[PDB]
């Protein structure tokens, strides 16, 4: 009766990243995988010590949840450590994740959707400029010729700026005009590409066409 | 009851070029047009002189047929002389151009299918290499990784050569099968984009991915 909030993350297309925040270190591993260290400071030691650790596969079906050194933690090294054989205890998949792990899941989908936002699938060169069409399908920027800049996301909206930035017309509904027209265009290859993709072979990233 | 040799050509995706050869200067504008300038050495000029020219829109739909100063002929400018407003006795369309001059817009037709032969429609970035899929959608090349390269057309046959050129098996059939996924692949795709293709945008040329 009740899922998980999020649906199964993806690495698809996605390049090998570790990003670094106050409370957990995210990584995307070149086998696709993801790996969460979350983070407290324990007096003890004096300094910050992994508390948990998350991986799931690069289709979100597979997960591990684990907590090494029950009380004590872990050193940060420079990248997570490597997969040992697994519990099973602490072995789940996406059909079975009990309630209480949800979050982190979450966590983990949220950075793979952060690194999705910022990873071109598409790239059209349109007659005004550089259209990008990023991996989530909701982000977009077009970088014009002329030096304007177009972007868009599902949450923050819209910010047209010129070559100086500007919001407020004339100038703005013609380059906003050209933005969807140029953003219908990328989402329909999207679309007409997902046909001619295969299990061998991929159709994306992609770049179209060049500028005069 | 009886048609033209070969269907209506045209400049889709087609970069402005000038070939010079013995017989005539073939030339591709930037409007898209084609410009045919046949030649006769005169010794009353003692030098090569433009006997005829031929004009075909970027459809291969109107075409302009005349013979300039006849009896004297051109100077051979670096480009061909621009568009004057045209008789109408040498204008012409596809469907009614006479046979007498079928040969011509022949001509014209295979000059524009050579240098289709050497324009770029699909890159593909497999794993062994760079695929490249022409506009006459029967030549392909690949550039593999390791040196070795692959080609074909539709008429000199296929011609595998490995780092150092070799024809020949073990290596070869690998090399091969590879060709032709990597074939399917970008034909699948050109025939994939052919939907998302509009008027007013464009979905060739196209790369592909990259390489690891």
């Amino acid at each position: 009766h009740m899922r998980i909030s999020v649906p199964p993350l993806n690495t698809k297309r996605l390049l090998p990243t570790r990003y670094k925040t106050k409370n957990a270190i995210m990584s995307i591993l070149r086998n696709g995988e993801v790996v969460l260290e979350f983070l407290k400071f324990r007096p003890t030691y004096n300094e910050d010590r992994i508390n948990d650790i998350c991986r799931i596969s690069d289709d979100g079906q597979r997960i591990i949840i684990y907590q090494p050194d029950p009380g004590r933690g872990l050193p940060v090294r420079e990248q997570p450590p490597d997969l040992q054989i697994p519990s099973g205890d602490c072995v789940y998949n996406y059909d079975n994740l009990p309630s209480k792990h949800w979050k982190k899941y979450i966590y983990g989908a949220r950075f793979v959707g952060l690194v999705k936002s910022k990873t071109p699938k598409v790239t059209y060169f349109s007659t005004l400029g550089k259209c990008q069409l990023m991996e989530t399908m909701t982000d977009f920027e077009i970088r014009f010729y002329s030096g304007a800049k177009l972007l868009k996301t599902p949450s923050e909206g819209l910010k047209v700026y010129d070559r100086n930035g500007m919001l407020l017309c004339s100038e703005s509904r013609s380059l906003i005009e050209h933005g969807n027209e140029c953003f219908t265009h990328c989402v329909n290859i999207s679309n007409a590409l997902e046909v001619a993709q295969t299990k061998d072979n991929s159709c994306f990233p992609v770049t179209i066409g060049r500028r005069p």
